[PDB]
């Protein structure tokens, strides 16, 4: 969808479905990040093609944080497959360790207590400032089904959210 530099909901430029490229404010430090991920001079802007490839890297790479992180690996081993998207989810946003924070909320999802999963989620500035995509993937967890969503897979959910 955006095939040129945008910043995304912290102020941080970023390209195609949500490939964060600095967290710098400078535009020239966000498109030589941009030219080095694409391998290119694009001075800004790139194709379809380009940030579909971008977004399965950047998919991928979410599911090696999580298999590489000793607190999220476990919780990510113990979820079905709807649930495990979730997670992916949330890394994706936020990264491995920023997802690897919510120690209470990992357990609980361990432990399968869906609905106080859901709540302690909540209590969280990634709710406060990301509402309705936090819900969400809340309500995946919770539920284990893609019925958020509905009006599937971890692509197409990301696709979605981002
Ligand atoms: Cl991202
Ligand atoms: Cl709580």
């Amino acid at each position: 969808l955006r095939l040129k530099i945008y910043k995304d909901t912290e102020g941080y430029y970023t390209i195609g479905i949500g490939h964060l490229l600095t967290k710098s404010p400078s535009l020239n430090a966000a498109k030589s990040e941009l030219d080095k991920a694409i391998g290119r001079n694009t001075n800004g802007v790139i194709t379809k093609d380009e940030a579909e490839k971008l977004f399965n890297q950047d998919v991928d790479a979410a599911v090696r944080g999580i298999l590489r992180n000793a607190k999220l690996k476990p919780v990510y081993d113990s979820l079905d497959a709807v649930r495990r998207a979730a997670l992916i989810n949330m890394v994706f946003q936020m990264g491995e360790t920023g997802v690897a924070g919510f120690t209470n909320s990992l357990r609980m999802l361990q432990q399968k207590r869906w609905d106080e999963a859901a709540v302690n989620l909540a209590k969280s500035r990634w709710y406060n400032q990301t509402p309705n995509r936090a819900k969400r993937v809340i309500t995946t967890f919770r539920t284990g089904t893609w019925d958020a969503y509905k009006n599937m897979d971890i692509f197409e959910m990301l696709r979605i959210d981002e």
